């Protein structure tokens, strides 16, 4: 909306690819968010000049409450910093909840568990995430669009045939062998208010109807997910930097960070 102020930085090169090692935008022309293709400086400032608010959405139930601390601890070091930040922790253990130390212009709230129409007026982006993570570099702005997906660490470089798609076209979540994209992950989607809201009513409705049926996808959630972006492609996609287990799959050469990773 606002003019940018002047700023001095390295001159784009049209005739330098970003990476020649990676796909750096989908065939539907969304950028697919790697090290390398982006500039932070340029989009903090687009995003800051428009006061942006980040959801970030957490469930942490019986043991798993015991993730939260590292997992705030290090969003507080790498997520979205000098931005305006809500912590939204779903627990049924809020008692449990650690008294982590938070930066100016953020803030946290327990919701217990046993309306959506509050996000809409909190929050500009919904970030959803699996709370056994850490956060081990930067994770900003430069996610944020209407609607995104990340790529699955164990199968970014795998055929569509490999992915592990709900197969059965009993299911809502069917994806034949000659469908599809990329496997998303579903630790790690988000976008605007809204459009996490249609996803996410759009997946719980198809749920509804598979357990009608007397079937559950392969990967519950996860393969509704995928079913969900293959009809509606996102708009920005994360590359496993976003996304990954160091543990499991080490540090590829293909990754030049390790942004969010799996706690072992
Ligand atoms: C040692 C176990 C290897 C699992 C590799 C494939 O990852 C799994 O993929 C399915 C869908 O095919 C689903 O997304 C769960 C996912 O496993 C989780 O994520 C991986 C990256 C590891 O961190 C596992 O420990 C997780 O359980
Ligand atoms: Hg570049
Ligand atoms: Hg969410
Ligand atoms: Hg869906
Ligand atoms: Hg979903």
């Amino acid at each position: 909306m606002v003019s940018l102020p002047r700023m001095v930085y390295p001159q784009p090169k049209v005739l330098t690819p970003c990476r020649k090692d990676v796909l750096v935008v989908t065939p539907w022309l969304a950028p697919i968010v790697w090290e390398g293709t982006f500039n932070i400086d340029i989009l903090n400032e687009q995003f800051r000049l428009q006061n942006t608010t980040i959801g970030l959405t957490v469930f942490a139930i019986k043991k798993y409450v015991a993730f939260l601390k590292l997992f705030l601890e290090t969003a507080e070091k790498h997520f979205m910093v000098g931005h305006r930040v809500h912590y939204y922790v779903f627990t049924d253990q809020p008692a449990a909840v650690p008294r982590v130390t938070l930066g100016t212009g953020r803030q946290l709230s327990v919701l217990e568990v046993g309306c959506e129409r509050r996000f809409l007026s909190e929050v500009d982006y919904l970030v959803c995430v699996d709370v056994d993570m850490e956060f081990r570099d930067h994770v900003g702005v430069e996610i944020l669009t209407p609607l995104f997906g990340t790529l699955h660490p164990s199968f970014y470089g795998s055929s569509r045939e490999a992915f592990t798609y709900e197969r059965r076209p009993q299911s809502q979540a069917y994806i034949p062998k000659d469908e599809g994209d990329f496997y998303y992950m579903g630790a790690f989607f988000g976008g605007s208010v809204q459009e996490v809201q249609r996803l996410t009513r759009a997946c719980h409705q198809a749920m509804m109807v598979d357990q009608a049926n007397g079937i559950e996808a392969v990967w519950h959630d996860e393969s509704h997910l995928n079913k969900y972006l293959l009809r509606h492609k996102p708009t920005k996609v994360l590359s496993p930097e976003y996304l990954w287990d160091q543990q499991l799959l080490g540090w590829p050469a293909v990754l030049r960070k390790l942004r969010f990773t799996a706690v072992p």
